[PDB]
């Protein structure tokens, strides 16, 4: 099915972001006490972790392949914006959004994309 091939592709390259060198800082929701970051969500008012976009894969919640790509990339464009240029985490940031974004070319997921854009 179209569908279930790139929700496969899908959970397939979430699962290599949470594998990458640092990836872990992604996986859960970030915790405004434990991470000692109380004005987190007073900045960052669109949460999204790794945890987050498995959950919907799961549940059957995107329609599009496009949803996918805009929850991760919510990821790192929460990253980049919270984050201090040069700090630790928006180095890692970016280390992963640039693999993120060549993952989408290599696994063809961009071709679901395309795809999709024409149906619709
Ligand atoms: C996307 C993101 N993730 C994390 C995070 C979450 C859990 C554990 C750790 N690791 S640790 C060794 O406790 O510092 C980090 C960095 C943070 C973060 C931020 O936006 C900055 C504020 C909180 C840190």
């Amino acid at each position: 099915s179209f569908n279930k091939q790139w929700y496969l592709l899908a959970n397939q390259i979430i699962q290599s972001l949470s594998k990458y060198e640092g990836g872990h800082i992604f996986e859960k929701l970030v915790d405004a006490k434990k991470q000692n970051c109380p004005d987190y969500y007073d900045v960052i008012k669109n949460p999204m972790s790794f945890s987050c976009v498995k959950t919907k894969l799961k549940k059957g919640q995107y329609g599009l392949p496009t949803e996918f790509i805009k929850d991760v990339q919510l990821i790192f464009d929460n990253c980049s914006l919270y984050n201090t240029s040069g700090s630790l985490v928006a180095i890692t940031g970016k280390n992963i959004e640039a693999y993120f974004n060549n993952q989408l070319i290599v696994t063809g997921y961009n071709n679901f994309v395309t795809k999709a854009n024409t149906i619709n």
